This record gives structure tokens, C-alpha cells and sequence, in this order.
């Protein structure tokens, strides 16, 4: 669904930039999630922040969140090929370099499965 959501221009952009976004903001630790989460599920309900109340689910953890995002987002890079380029298009403003921020991240660095897909898409 979201190889197809990328053939259009502004859900591509869109999409790719909230990737990025959980990726940096949102791996950290449970409370980092749950304002990302929040933050999230406000933006899909139509207003930026709102109403702050939304209780994490029990088995979500940042270790599977940031599974999840990095398993989409490779297997994305993988599929399509203009993705590459918007990344690759202070040094924060460059989209790649939120990936290298996972460099320094306990969480991402002690996972083989995480460290193997975000070696694969850089």
C-alpha cells in the first residue's frame, strides 16, 4: 500500500517525511513514543496537537515501533527509486543524516534485525 501511496508526488513526500520524523523523534523512550504517538494521532484526526490523552497500547514498545518504520522504509527504498534521491537531496535539513542520528541510539545499535535494514538502506 504505501509503494503505491508513493506514486503520487505529495503522499510520497508526506509519508517519507513522517518516517523520518518518528525515526528521530520518536525512537528515544516510552514517553518520547507516546508524545510522538499523540502527536501522530492528533495530525490524523485534522489539528496538529490538541487534546494530549492517548494511552500507548501495552505490547507497543520503541523496539517494535522502530522495527516496523525501518522493515516499511527499507523495503520502500528497495522498491521504489526516486525515494533515494529525495533523501539523499544544521546538517538535520539533509534527510539522510536523521538516519545517522540512529547511529547513536542504545536501541537501534544492540538489534541485529534493525542494525541489517538500516545498513541495507544506507
Amino acid at each position: 500500500l504505501f509503494y503505491r501511496l508513493c506514486s503520487s508526488k505529495q503522499n510520497r513526500n508526506d509519508l517519507m517525511n513522517t518516517f523520518l520524523f518518528i525515526l528521530s523523534e520518536g525512537i528515544i523512550d516510552q514517553h518520547s513514543l507516546e508524545k510522538v504517538y499523540n502527536i501522530i494521532s492528533s495530525r490524523a484526526m485534522g489539528h496538529a496537537k490538541t487534546t494530549t490523552v492517548r494511552q500507548l497500547p501495552s505490547d507497543c514498545t520503541p523496539l517494535t515501533v522502530a522495527n516496523q518504520t525501518i522493515e516499511i522504509l527499507q523495503s520502500l527504498i528497495d522498491a521504489d527509486s526516486r525515494l533515494k534521491y529525495f533523501l539523499i537531496a544544521k546538517k538535520l535539513r539533509w534527510p539522510l543524516w536523521h538516519l545517522f542520528s540512529l547511529l547513536d541510539r542504545k536501541l537501534i545499535t544492540d538489534e541485529s534485525v534493525l542494525m541489517d535494514l538500516l545498513t541495507r538502506i544506507l
